[PDB]
Formats: C-alpha cells, sequence, structure tokens
C-alpha cells in the first residue's frame, strides 16, 4: 500500500519541526554502526575521539560490553525460547549482520551519551537518557528496505 512512501513523508515533515537533516548512510547491514560513528564525528568533541574509529571496531566495542555486562543484555533476547547471549555476541562481531536496540544501548554506555532513535508513527525513544557526551541522533526506517539506520545532522 506504498508504506515506503508513507513512512519518508512522515519522517520529512518530523524533521522538518525538529529542525534536523537526514544523511545518506549506506542501507547494507553496517547502518547502525556507521550512522552512530557520523553522529560521533559530528557532536562529540574531536580531541577527545579515537580518530580511526570505524564501523568494526565499534562492532567490537558493542560485543565486548555486552560480553561484560551480559545480565544487563539478557532480557533483550528472550520471548520462544531464548538466543545465546553468547553466540549472540560472536555473530555480531565478525559478520555484518543489522544491529539493533542491544548494540544502540551498549555504545551509548561505551561513549556515555544518549542515542535518540527518530521513528514515524512513535515517539522518540532515547537511550542511555543520562551521558554526560552529546546526544547521538539517528533514524531508522522500518519499511525502507530489515532494520536501516540514518544519521541526523542540524537544521
Amino acid at each position: 500500500p506504498d508504506l515506503k512512501k508513507m513512512e519518508q513523508e512522515s519522517i520529512d515533515q518530523l524533521c522538518e519541526l525538529k529542525k534536523l537533516k537526514q544523511f545518506d548512510i549506506q542501507p547494507d547491514g553496517h547502518s547502525l554502526f556507521a550512522s552512530i560513528l557520523d553522529q560521533l564525528k559530528l557532536r562529540h568533541d574531536p580531541k577527545k575521539l579515537d580518530q580511526d574509529m570505524d564501523v568494526m571496531k565499534l562492532r567490537w566495542l558493542s560485543c565486548n560490553y555486552v560480553q561484560e555486562h551480559r545480565d544487563d543484555f539478557i532480557p533483550y533476547l528472550f520471548d520462544m525460547k531464548m538466543k545465546d547471549i553468547d553466540e549472540y555476541t560472536k555473530e555480531m562481531e565478525h559478520t555484518a549482520q543489522w544491529g539493533g536496540e542491544i548494540e544502540i544501548l551498549a555504545l551509548s554506555h561505551v561513549f556515555d551519551c544518549p542515542i535518540s532513535i527518530l521513528m514515524s508513527g512513535r515517539p522518540i525513544q532515547v537511550y542511555n537518557e543520562c551521558g554526560k557526551n552529546p546526544e547521538l541522533k539517528l533514524v531508522y526506517y522500518k519499511h525502507s528496505y530489515g532494520e536501516h539506520y540514518n544519521s541526523l545532522h542540524d537544521s
């Protein structure tokens, strides 16, 4: 029922009201990490950031934060049966599989920042509503095709 254009049109007007601007993050399996990387290089202090930070290293940081804070990520893997917390980290770190809510909350605590996800038909979600570092602003598309993320610049 052309839900792709319907979601894009609502997101377009949503950022117009929020004074935000969309990016063109390539919609492959690294969209979430690339959008977070772009938001880090845009809103974070460059003197306090790893300049050589790339996608697969953010893939390594999220997977290690889950491995050392496993109890904080167990509830995000049940409901059927439960996905093995360890096997989930080895497949997310070495492949190009789509990242989700687990990688957002993990990286939000890794960099001590809020990470906002803008969606159409939903209020803004803010992960780590409390990080002292500047908030990263992302946008999620459900119908633009599975989990595609993009970066949000100012104005």
